[PDB]
Order: structure tokens, then sequence, then C-alpha cells
């Protein structure tokens, strides 16, 4: 029942995103330099990891959400969260 | 009872920090290019994530320590660990 | 029994590595811009974290694999995975 988190950051301000898996739901809190706020990410899962990279000033984020033995990748590329092509055999 | 870790690194040497949550306590091991040693970070929690960024040559670290459903952010900005402004409703 | 993941990425394409701890075994899935494939990393553990850094164009990866209270570091420096010098007292 205890929460599990993952975190990523970019830039120098910086921007931070913290993902929390709690009771089967993953949610997102965001910092862009002045106050924490709730992000758009809402996906099911009991376990989360994240990585991100910049292309110029454009951030790209990949969140790996797992339920049971099944991992789904979620992608932020500037215009909403979409399901990514990641697969694994678990 | 099994330990859970989080890791971050910066630079090219590199510097590495590995955080271990074990039996409700989070501790830190450090590498700055020649030998592992114990860091100053000691905070309670059963779950840990971390992110870091450089501003010039100055490292900034954020550790997200969770106990139950409560997440506390700890901040390294060059002069000791301090509690950060992160909040979430879990 | 549920899987736990860790992820790292580098570059702008980017390269991504996702490590999955499942039933005591850690495995690796890789993206280098066009298709996911299975990486060379295979090590025991119930918990995984990862960090990576570039020296020029050369990637270096450290995977922290934990079983029980024992953490082993695995190193990629361009020519196969090797056990690293990390130790901790847990
Ligand atoms: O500014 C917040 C936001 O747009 O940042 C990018 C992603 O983290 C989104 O989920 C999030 O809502
Ligand atoms: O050189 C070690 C150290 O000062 O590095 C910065 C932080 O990781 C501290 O907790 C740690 O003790
Ligand atoms: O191209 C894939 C690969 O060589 O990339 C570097 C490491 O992630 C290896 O485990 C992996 O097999």
């Amino acid at each position: 029942s205890s929460v599990q988190t993952a975190a990523t950051s970019w830039g120098t301000v910086p921007s931070i995103r913290v993902y929390t898996a709690n009771n089967g739901k993953i949610t997102e809190r965001c910092w862009n330099g002045k106050g924490w706020y709730t992000g758009a990410f809402n996906e099911p899962g009991d376990n989360v990891s994240v990585t991100s990279w910049l292309v110029g000033s454009a951030i790209h984020i990949r969140v790996y959400a797992s339920t049971g033995t099944t991992t789904t990748e979620w992608c932020w590329d500037g215009n909403g969260w979409t399901k990514g092509a990641y697969t694994a055999t678990n």
C-alpha cells in the first residue's frame, strides 16, 4: 500500500517531475521554478520509473508504468501523453 | 525488508550517489572518482527516488523519501540537506 | 512477484535502457531509435536502479542490483558488463 516514486528533471531552473504509484494509480507533481502543481499524467500501475531528455529546448519524457508483470511506456513529446512502442516478455 | 535503491550521477569523472532504503532508513554512498564513502544524507523512509542537475559546476540534488503514503523532499544545494517545498495529496 | 523497473537514457535520438527486476532476475530492453531489442544485461536481483553518463560519445552505465540487503554494482564501459567496486553495509 505504501507509495513508490520516480523523479526526473531537466534544465537549470530546473523543471522537476515526480511520479507517485499509489494503490494502483500513478500521478504526477510538477515544479517549473515557482510552486508545485499537478501534472496531466494519470495512468494505472503499481510501479513507475522515468527518464527524460532535451532536444534543444523541447523536453521528451518516457514513463514506464507496470502492473503485475506488464510494463506500459507512456510518452510526452510536447502535445499530450501517448502510449509508446515499448514491449517486454515478462 | 529487502533494500530498495536509487542512483544519480553528474559530470564525467563522474560523481555518483546511491541511496538505499533499508528497514525504514535511507542512507547514501558516494563516489567522486576514487573510492566509495558514506555521505551525509540520513533520513527516514521505506522508498526513495532521486534526481540532480548542475548549474555550472554546482550540483543540486533532490531526494524524494516516502514513508507509507507521505513523500518528503530533501534538497542538497551545496551547504547541507534541507527539507524542500514538495507536497502531494496521497 | 510484481515487476519493478528502472530506466536511463542518453543523447538526443535517444538511446534508452529499461531494466526489469522480475522473480529475482534483472533483464534489459534497449532502444537506439528504431525498435526495441533485448540487451546483454542479465544479473540476479529483486530491485534495480540505474544511472549513466557520457564521456564524449562513449556511454557509461552503472546498474545497482539488490537481493535481500545486498547491492551489487554492474558496469558498462563499452566492452561488456563487469562487477564494480560499490560496497555498502546493510
Ligand atoms: O507543465 C506541466 C506539464 O505540462 O509538463 C509536461 C508534462 O510533465 C505534463 O504531464 C505536465 O502537465
Ligand atoms: O562528497 C559527499 C557529499 O558531500 O556530496 C554531496 C552530497 O551527496 C552529500 O550528501 C555528500 O556527503
Ligand atoms: O546496443 C545494446 C547494448 O549493447 O547497449 C549497451 C548496453 O546497454 C548493453 O547491455 C546492450 O546490449
